[PDB]
Formats: structure tokens, sequence, C-alpha cells
């Protein structure tokens, strides 16, 4: 009956009820699987929103810049889920850039540390936390993380998109370490989504220039899309989230599924 | 099931090592009411799909034959009832002549035999899609089969330029797909021990064919992090039945690999 | 010179608008020889190559005929001279029929069209490196011309599917032509006002043709990050002729875009 | 008569004659350029080496991680060529990756501090360059880069791979930047070269296997390349470069020109 029946799958990256991992913890929950969720820096806050959900599920501290809080994950988890199960999927909806490497900022004036410190929390933790949770989970089992198609230079992501180009490197290399347990990785290209980070991150460095900039932005999706793009309704991204996490692509690695109505396929 | 209630056409059968075949039976275990097409030997097509979990009717159609393709929206609303739509085609269907294919010189292929095999493998994509979209409900999906020709490769051939028209192709009908509400995805797989396989591939290589395919399985095996089994099309079906569900409802105009990962490897 | 001594044959001239009228005429600038080929109007054909600022041969070759390209070797090496052998090959060729092009319908156009495209615009690709590949020197260069169909886009239709086609042809005769120790490369140029954007592109686009090439052209422009000019062929012209010279030596089955940038980047 | 004649060119990565960089000096001195050279760390080397090449150039120290080198580094160029001149062309060869990076050293086990010392040598450092330069080149210019093609994951090359993703990026980037000023922006992803780099950078992370991955990049890269490859011939990717510096690209921009043989457009 559900998609994810028996499944025990950890959601990291919940930080409001419009987060992309909300709504894929929300549509896994409703599918049937059991979750752990992590969640960074403001867990009182995060707690306050995770209760939202159709079903509990524990929440664990982590900041991926800590080596403590990754040394200390999968045992966490295991504590969460009980001695002797393991997890059957991981999905990774991170990312962070400081103001300097985004919108109208100029491109060369981001400083290195803050470029590094995003590229660190986007790209990098990709691989940390395939390496902390790879241990504890079983074949047929599914790592997925969030991208937005980096291929081409465009107006304001700037430095994350450099961060989503060395992400979706990184995503090649954990399939091969993943193959090893028998655990695909893959990366979902979402068109989109008002998020929190698309508010705070990116609308806060467009300034002037954020709403004619967001309106081009969602306008020329929803036109390059051959079905359209709603930027308020992230459910069609955590569907394709929770196919990935399924049994129904099970030859499908160090790959990316776009999620964006079709966008990347057309010039207009 | 993945698909219950769902109505969808399955063409590309003609042995049970089909792609086809499996991807009719996945659909069927997981609750969908199949409509199936056959070339030209539909006695043969008939037997083979007797095996298959459940019926299903059997309509003739010849992707060249413009008599088939200007009936067969009719013929399906005949088989599934006036009323109904479907929300599900496979394309599963590809040809080369010998010439375009295996030892034989690429320069050599004439572009009478290169012109029948873009018109099967890639142009009837779009014509199954023109003869189908009217009869598909909105939320509904296409789905082509590829084998990734973005580089060259030895043998392959002029299959390899039928299947770079064929993700063009594929791009344009999913421009076409989106005014219906409908998707239009290829599924690009690893190698599958079928007819095509051994009759057209294999027949094109002479005595190198059982060398050159063994070679094929375990580089794929090797280069992909999950590993490849020839001989099991089952991984490839459910990718497809993943696109024919509605869990894969913002995805159009693309390519799914359903390869081991192989492609994104060295 | 960067193509001095080289012997270069050019087909695809047909104005003095056309991509190969360009690469003809930045090629003789640079020192190289040429032969050239047309295709139907051979009489009006050579008035226009007339203008070029050096006198070159001109061979007639419809790409569809078997006889044309069996015979072409022959007649290229009679006008070239006899022990010599060519250097480079233009292939700057096209042709889609007006149903599988512009507003018509995409699922309209019959494939007898859509064939007569794909023959004349990516199998020919095939055909002209089989025919002269054993005239040619090794070092040479065979260069093809592309619009990036990487994408779908309005209006190119069927066109986009022979450019997919083609470039995935273009790896294979890259195959071929290596046992000769020759290149073979395709230019993914921009838009360039020619007679085909006119009469094929614009001639299927009925009353809009104006409004989407001044679009078009205004888009690309503003997404190039050096500019992009229509009017102007020769920054094509000079990146074929780079492809031609010995300054690309380790470059084969590939695609270098002579489009302002415009590929690589989003507006 | 020369390709590059009249051209004023900046060129930096060359630590040895095997350099990519000193082919790249030394074709484009042959074509009439005259040059500028920069050098990290060994000057005493490098000027050594660079006296081997066929004219005189001048010779100014660039660690591109040092911020006062970078910020000093427009008016130590103009200092060189003159007032009132400027540059036509700018060439980055420079990368590196810690050993922990690459080779038989697990993926998973690279430390963050050195992931990021290695992007930001390789990758970050192709924007600060075009920052410090941009100001003094002349339309009509043109920036290089090298690249070693990361759409794939490939054995031993692991996190330069991801450095050379997140470098395609900031290549389309600078080119958005450069464009202001009527420069170009290009990478050329060249096939192996036996250099420093390849031997005690590459080669010493391999460690007892060295000898025979390299002889199998070799000679599957050769196989591959249509038309063959040479790993001992520095010279076809020089003149590749040295045809980007040139006026005869003048429509490339924020792209990638492969000097590999053909060997990524194939599989054998
Ligand atoms: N919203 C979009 O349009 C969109 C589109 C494509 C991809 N994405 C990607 O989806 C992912 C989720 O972003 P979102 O849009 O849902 O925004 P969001 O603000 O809801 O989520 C971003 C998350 O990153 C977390 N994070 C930041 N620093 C962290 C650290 N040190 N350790 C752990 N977690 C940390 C934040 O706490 C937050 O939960 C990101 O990778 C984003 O780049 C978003
Ligand atoms: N087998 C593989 O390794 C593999 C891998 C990737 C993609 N594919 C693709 O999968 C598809 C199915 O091939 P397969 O391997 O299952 O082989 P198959 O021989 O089982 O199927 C090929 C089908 O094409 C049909 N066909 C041929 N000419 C036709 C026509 N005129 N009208 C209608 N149908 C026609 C045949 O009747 C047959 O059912 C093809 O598109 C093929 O290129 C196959
Ligand atoms: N104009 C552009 O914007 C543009 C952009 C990118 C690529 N291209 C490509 O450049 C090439 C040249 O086109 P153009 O724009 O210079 O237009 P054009 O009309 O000047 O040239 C098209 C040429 O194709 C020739 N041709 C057609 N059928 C032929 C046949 N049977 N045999 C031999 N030659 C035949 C015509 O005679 C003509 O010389 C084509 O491949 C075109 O697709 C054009
Ligand atoms: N050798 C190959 O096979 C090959 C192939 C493709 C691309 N590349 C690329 O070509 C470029 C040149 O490498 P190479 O193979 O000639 O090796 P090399 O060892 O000759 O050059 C590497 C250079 O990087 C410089 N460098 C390192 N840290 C630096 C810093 N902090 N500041 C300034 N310069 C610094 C070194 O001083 C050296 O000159 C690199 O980007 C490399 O990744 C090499
Ligand atoms: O990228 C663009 N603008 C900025 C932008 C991107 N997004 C989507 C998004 C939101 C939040 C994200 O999460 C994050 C988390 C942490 C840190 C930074 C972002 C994220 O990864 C992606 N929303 N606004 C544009 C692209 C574009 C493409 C084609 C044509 C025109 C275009 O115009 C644009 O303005
Ligand atoms: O493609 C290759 N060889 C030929 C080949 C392809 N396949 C898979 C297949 C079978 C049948 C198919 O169906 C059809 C239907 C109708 C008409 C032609 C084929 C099909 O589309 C694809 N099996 N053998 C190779 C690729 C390769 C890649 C990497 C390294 C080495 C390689 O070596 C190869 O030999
Ligand atoms: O009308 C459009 N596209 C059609 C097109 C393509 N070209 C360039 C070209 C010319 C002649 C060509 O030569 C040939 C020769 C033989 C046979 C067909 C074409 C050729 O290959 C390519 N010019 N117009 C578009 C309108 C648009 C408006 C706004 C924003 C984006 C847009 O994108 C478009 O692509
Ligand atoms: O990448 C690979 N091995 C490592 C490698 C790369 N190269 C070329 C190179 C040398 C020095 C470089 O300069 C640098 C500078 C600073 C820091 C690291 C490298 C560089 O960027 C690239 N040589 N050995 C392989 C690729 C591969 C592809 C196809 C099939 C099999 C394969 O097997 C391999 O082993
Ligand atoms: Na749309
Ligand atoms: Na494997
Ligand atoms: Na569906
Ligand atoms: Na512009
Ligand atoms: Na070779």
């Amino acid at each position: 009956t559900g998609l994810l029946d028996g499944k025990r799958i950890l959601v990291s990256g919940i930080i409001t009820d419009s987060s992309i991992a909300f709504h894929i913890a929300r549509v896994a929950q409703e599918q049937g699987a059991q979750l752990v969720l992590t969640g960074f820096d403001r867990l009182r806050l995060i707690q306050r929103i995770t209760d939202r959900l159709p079903a509990k599920a524990p929440l664990l501290e982590l900041d991926v810049q800590n080596e403590e809080h990754l040394a200390s994950l999968a045992g966490r988890v295991t504590e969460a889920i009980g001695a002797g199960n393991k997890l059957d999927g991981v999905v990774h909806s991170i990312g962070f850039m400081p103001q300097t490497g985004m919108g109208i900022n100029p491109f060369f004036d981001a400083p290195y540390a803050d470029v590094s410190k995003g590229i660190h929390i986007s790209a990098y933790s990709y691989a940390s936390m395939a390496k902390a949770l790879l241990p504890i989970m079983n074949p047929g089992g599914s790592i997925v993380g969030m991208d937005f198609d980096p291929s081409r230079a465009m107006p304001a992501y700037n430095w994350m998109t450099v961060a989503k180009s060395a992400l979706e490197s990184v995503n090649r290399f954990v399939a091969r370490e993943a193959g090893k347990y028998g655990v695909r990785s893959n990366l979902v290209a979402a068109g989109p989504i008002r998020t929190l980070a698309m508010s705070a991150i990116v609308g806060g460095a467009l300034g002037e220039e954020a709403g004619a900039q967001i309106q081009l932005l969602e306008e020329g999706w929803d036109q390059r899309a051959p079905i359209g793009w709603n930027m308020k309704d992230a459910t069609p991204v955590a569907k394709t989230v929770c196919a990935l996490l399924s049994d129904w692509l099970p030859a499908t690695t160090g790959d990316i599924i776009y999620a964006d109505g079709g966008a990347h396929t057309q010039l207009l």
C-alpha cells in the first residue's frame, strides 16, 4: 500500500514548514516510512515545526561543520531506531552560502572564507553524511541530495552555483563508495520553491532587484516547463525524492533526476 | 499497486525476453490494465503475451504503416471502452538494418537503410504520441526506451544516431504532451539480452559477437557502482513503471538512466 | 596566413550572406587555395563566388545524388591537380521542408519530409567524409555547421532533430577520420542572417517571422557575455578557419561554440 | 606572421620545463607574444627554468592564496609591461590538492581543510586572477584556464575532480564579468601530460600502484582518442591555449575546449 512501507529514513534540512525537507518528510510518512529527523542550530524552533508532521519522529542535532556531531551521528541514529535496525534511506536537504556569494553582491567580492563555508555545508557535507551513515544502511538503500541545475551560469545564484557544481561531482564519487554497500546515491534537481533559504538568503541578497528578478525567474520557469511550474508547491519535488527512496528506481545511481517541470530541457 | 486503475498501452513485445514483456508484467503486478501492440508476428506475440499475469487485448501496429497509425486511437478506445482514456503509453520499439550495425563499415550503410532505422526507432515516438495524445488523461505519461548515445562506441553505429535523434524527438514530444498535462520521458537502459541484442546487434558482429558482448557486459558491470546483470530486465521495467506512476510528476522531456550508474563513471 | 599552403573544399555557398561564403572569404584572406561545391543553380552560384577575393573552381554537388558523391573525389583531384590532396573540408549544408519547421505543427511533418531533411543535413556529413577522406592529408580537418540542439526550442522543430543526429554522426566520422590522421568537428554557431534563416525558418513562421527573429537575436545578444551580432558572420568564419588550421590539433569528434557564449548562460 | 604578434600575455603555472605552462609560454613566444610570467614559492628554480624559454620575460611572485600578492598583482604587471600598456591574455595553469584528496587515499577520509585548500588554489583562484587582472586587460582579450574533464567520476583523481567541476562553474561566472571588458574566458580540458603534478601529486598518492595505473591511463586514452594521444607531448595542448589567446576564436566564452585527442567523445 505505502510506497515506503517498512522503511526507516533519515531526513535532514527541516527549518520551517515550507522547507523542501518538511514536504519530503510529510510525504514519506504518508507513504509509511518511519523517520529520524536532523536539525541545525534552532532545535526548539525545529521541534515546533516537526510537531506539525503526520507522525512523531525523533529529532537529532546535526551541524554538518561539527566533526563531533558527525562522529556521533550513527550511534545517535542507532539509539533512535533501535540496535540491530538500519536505515533504508538518507535525505540531505542542506545548503548555505553567505550573502557575499549571492544576489547583486559582486561575484568577485565574495572572500574565499565565505565561499569555503558555503561549499563545506552545501557540497562536502554530502560526502560527510554518507561517510557517517553508510555503515548503518541496508543494501537496496538510497541517499538523496537536493540540487539546483548549475550547468549554466545565471543571475543571482552566483557562488551557490559553484557549490552545486561541486555537489554534483561529489555525488558521483559518493555513488562509488555507496555501491560497496548496495546503496544508491542520487540528486534531485528541483525547480524554484518558496522556502526560508529562497526568501532570507537569496531574496535578502537581491535587495532592490528581488521583486523583478524573482518574478522573471518564476515566469520563465513556468513558461519553459512543458507541464508548468508552481513555485508555491513543494509536493512534486517531495514525491520525486520519495520515488528515489523507494524500490522503483533500483538501477539509478551517481545521477541527477530533474523535478523541474522539464524546464532544463527547453530554451523557451 | 503502484499503477492501480491506470490504463496503459505497451508496444514492443516480441518474445518473453523483450524489455516490453517485463514492463508489461511489472505494470500488471502493480494493478495496471493494459492494451498491447505488436508488429508483424501477431500469432507469436499472442502466444507470448498469454504468459503475462493478466489478459490484455493485442492490437496490430506497424509504425511505418500510416493506416495503422490513423486507426490506432479508435482501436484503443474500442478495447478500453468509450469515455475511457489512457494514462500511460510505452514505446519499446527499435530497428536498424544490418548495414547500419556491428562490424559493417559505418560509411557503407546506404541512406535508405539508415532512414528505415530512424523512422522506426526515432520518428515513431512522435507518431505514437500524435495518435494517442488525443486519448490520454491529464497526469498521463509517455515513456520510450533509449541507449545512451552521447559518446560514439563500437558496433552500435547508426543505431547511436537514431537514439540521438530519439532524445531530440522526446524533447519536442514533451512540448506537445504538456498541452494535455502529459509527461514524455526516455529510460536509457543498460544492456539486456533480448532478441534485438542477439539477432540485430549480434548478427552484425559476425564471429566476434560472443566476445564483444562478453566484454560489453563485464565492462558495464565493472563501471556501474551497483553492478549490472544483462540477464535481468526487471530493474529497467521497474524504472519505466516509476515514470508511468504519479511519483515522478515534475519530470518531462527528460532521460532517466536505468544502467547501474555506468554512464556517470570511468 | 593562418591557412597558407592549405587546399580546402568549401560546400554550401548559395548567396554572399551564406556562412560558407564568409568561411571561403576568410580562408582565402588567410592564404588557403579553395575548391567550392554548389547545389542546383550553378550558374547563379558562380556569379556569387566571383565576389570572393580569389578565383576558385566550382563543382556541382547535390548530397542526395549518389553519382555526384561517387565522382566527387575524382573531380576535386582534377581541380587541385593529380598528386595533391585536400587539407580541409567544410560542410555548410542544410535543408528541412516547411512542414518540419516554424509554426507548422511538429506532429504534422510526414516522415518523407523529415527523412529528406535528415539526409541533407546530417547523413551527408558522413557521405562527404566517405568521398573525401581518401584524398585528405594527415593533419587535415573536416568541419560541419551545427545549431545547438541539446534543448528543444520554438520553430527549429525537426531541424533540431537533424542537428542532434549530425552531432552523433560527427562522433562516428571522427572514428573513421582518425584512421587518416584527420580531425572532424562541428561549429555550433549563433544565429546569422542567411537565405535559410529568411526563406526556410522565417518562411515557416508566417506572419511572426520578424517578431520571432528579433526576439531571438535580442535574447541571444543579452545572454552572450561578449554580445552577438546576427548580421556579422566573420566571428563564425574565423572559428571554422581556426579548426581548419594547425592550432587545434588535439580536438576531434567535438563541438566548438561560436555563439558569443550564449549556450553557457541563462538570463 | 605570428599568431600572437603584439599581444601581451601573462602566464602563471611554470614550475619545471615539463609544466603545461612552460610549453604554453614557449609556443606563445614562438608566435610573437610578449610575456609576463608568475611563479609560486620556488622562485629561484622557476627563474632558472624560464631562462630556457626562447625569449626573456619578467617573473613575478604570485601565491594565489596570498591576498597581498593578489592586491599588488596588477600594479606589478603594469610596471613590467609599462604604464599605458595593458594585457591581451591571461593563462591560469595552477592546481593543487593535498595527498589525502587523491589516489588510493579513501575519498571519505580527506578532511575539509585539505579539500578547501585544493578548491582555493585550483578553482577559486581563477576568479581571483580575473578580479586582479581584468582592470588591466584590453577589449578583445582572453583568459584561459586548464581543466581535466570532471563530468564523470574516475579512479585516483578523487577530490581534484570536485575542484575541476567547481572550476568549470567558476569559468562561466568569470565569463559574465569578463564580458563587461570585452574579454573572453575559457578552459582547455587537456588529456594527461607527464608533469611534476602528475608524478609528485597524483603518482605520490597512488603509492605502489603509480606506474601501472598511469600506464593503463595512457594506453586507454590513446586507444579512445580517434587521433591518438601522446602523454610526453604537451605541444598540442599549448597550441590549443594559443588558439584561444588569439583572435581566431572570437565568439567563444564561458566554454571548454577539449585538447584530449577526442577521447571524451568516445567509448571503447
Ligand atoms: N528552494 C528552492 O528553490 C531549491 C531548489 C533546488 C534545490 N534546493 C536545495 O534544497 C535544499 C534545502 O533548501 P530549502 O530550499 O528547502 O531551504 P531551507 O532554508 O528550508 O533549508 C535549508 C536547510 O539547510 C540547513 N543547514 C544550513 N546550514 C547547516 C549546517 N551547518 N548543518 C546542517 N544543516 C544546515 C538549514 O538549517 C535548513 O534546514 C538545499 O540544498 C537547497 O540548495 C532548493
Ligand atoms: N536490449 C537492450 O540492451 C536495450 C538497451 C537499451 C535500450 N533498448 C531499447 O529498448 C527497445 C526494445 O528493444 P528490446 O531490446 O526489448 O528488443 P526486442 O527485440 O525485444 O524489441 C524490439 C521491438 O521492436 C519492434 N519493432 C520493430 N519494427 C517495428 C515496427 N515497424 N513497428 C512496430 N514495432 C516494431 C519489434 O517487433 C520488437 O517487439 C528498443 O528501443 C531498444 O533500442 C534496448
Ligand atoms: N544561419 C544561421 O543562423 C545558422 C546557425 C547555425 C548553423 N547554421 C548552419 O549553417 C549551414 C549553412 O546554412 P546557412 O545559414 O549559411 O544558409 P544558406 O541558405 O546560405 O546555406 C544552406 C546551403 O545548403 C545547401 N544545400 C541544400 N540542399 C543541398 C543539397 N541537396 N546538396 C548540397 N547542398 C545543399 C544550399 O544550396 C545552401 O548553399 C547549415 O548547416 C545551417 O543549419 C546556420
Ligand atoms: N598534467 C596533466 O595531465 C593535466 C591535464 C589536464 C589539466 N591539467 C591542469 O593543468 C594545470 C597545470 O598543471 P601541470 O600538469 O602543468 O603541473 P605543474 O606541476 O607543472 O603545474 C602546477 C602549477 O601550480 C602551481 N601552484 C600550486 N599552488 C599554487 C599557488 N598557491 N599559487 C600559485 N601557483 C600555484 C605550481 O607552482 C605549479 O607551477 C593544472 O590546473 C592541472 O590540473 C593538467
Ligand atoms: O538562480 C536564480 N536566481 C536566484 C534563485 C535561485 N532560486 C532557487 C533556490 C532557492 C533556494 C535555494 O536554497 C539555498 C540554500 C542555501 C543557500 C542558497 C540557496 C536553492 O538552492 C535554490 N531562487 N532564486 C535565477 C536563475 C535563472 C535561471 C533561468 C533564467 C533566469 C534565472 O533567473 C534567476 O534569477
Ligand atoms: O553499444 C555497444 N555495442 C553494441 C550493443 C549495444 N547493446 C545494447 C542494446 C541491445 C539491443 C538494442 O535494441 C535494438 C533494437 C533495434 C536495433 C538495434 C538495437 C539496443 O538499443 C541496445 N548491446 N550491444 C557497445 C557499447 C560500449 C560502451 C562502452 C564501452 C564499450 C562498449 O562496447 C560496445 O560494444
Ligand atoms: O524562432 C526561433 N528559432 C528558429 C531559428 C533558428 N535560427 C538560427 C538558424 C537559421 C538558419 C539555419 O540554417 C538552416 C538551414 C536549413 C534548414 C534550416 C535551417 C540554422 O541551422 C539555424 N534562427 N531562427 C526562436 C525564437 C525565439 C524567440 C524568443 C526567445 C527564444 C527563441 O528561440 C528560438 O529558437
Ligand atoms: O584521473 C585519473 N587518474 C589520475 C590522473 C589524472 N591525470 C591527469 C592529470 C595530471 C595532473 C594534473 O594536475 C594536477 C595539479 C594539482 C593537483 C592534481 C592534479 C591534472 O589536473 C590531471 N593523471 N593521472 C584516471 C582517469 C581515467 C579516465 C578514464 C579511464 C581510466 C582512468 O583512470 C585514471 O586513473
Ligand atoms: Na510552460
Ligand atoms: Na561495479
Ligand atoms: Na501517472
Ligand atoms: Na550580453
Ligand atoms: Na586511438
